[PDB]
């Protein structure tokens, strides 16, 4: 998987703006927006392309659908139900989602908004690839080490993907994109 194209598409908040054209569609949530864009960003070779759903489309295949982060600590009760109303419509409506990228770092245990995601992500049995960023910053030899961590933490359904990824040495993104691929053409 070669990116040789890719262009943010919309900024939806309901059904009515999502995209047409029945192109497989791939959701990615994170605890913070900020390394959400970063993960994206190398996934397609560039560092800027990445409340709303952003889509963005690949390669003309695909897309990309950006879920705003899910940190809520400092989200109001409000915004929070505005969020779930929007991620909930298009988990249940959306016929062309095949699966949800779910981003952690590799560093230090996941948080219990990452846990309760992941859960909520397989109540409704979609499979998840979860990844794992930041590996550049963690010697080989703990690498183990820390998957354990972040797969014991999440509890990881057997049938999900733990992906060890850098956005720096661009480690882990031929297998995302072949766990992308894999959910794709299902």
């Amino acid at each position: 998987m070669k990116v040789t194209k890719s262009e943010i598409v919309i900024s939806a908040v309901k059904p009515e703006q999502y995209p047409e054209g029945g192109l497989p569609e791939i959701a990615l949530a994170g605890r913070s927006n900020v390394g959400k864009s970063s993960f994206i960003n190398s996934l397609i070779n560039r560092k800027n392309l990445a409340q709303t759903l952003n889509f963005y489309i690949i390669n003309d295949e695909l897309h990309f659908v950006d879920v705003p982060g899910y940190g809520f600590a400092k989200v109001s009760k409000s915004e929070r139900e505005a969020w779930g109303r929007m991620i909930e419509t298009y988990i249940t409506t959306r016929e062309e989602l095949k699966a949800v990228v779910q981003i952690v770092d590799l560093r230090h245990a996941p948080s219990n908004d990452d846990v309760q995601m992941y859960e909520f992500l397989k109540y409704y049995g979609i499979p998840v690839i979860v990844i794992a960023t930041k590996a550049d910053k963690i010697p080989k030899g703990k690498w183990d080490k820390h998957a354990k961590v972040v797969r014991q933490t999440l509890n990881i359904d057997p049938e999900d993907e733990l992906i060890l990824f850098s956005s720096e040495t661009k480690k882990g993104k031929d297998e995302a994109w072949g766990a992308i691929k894999k959910m794709i053409n299902r």
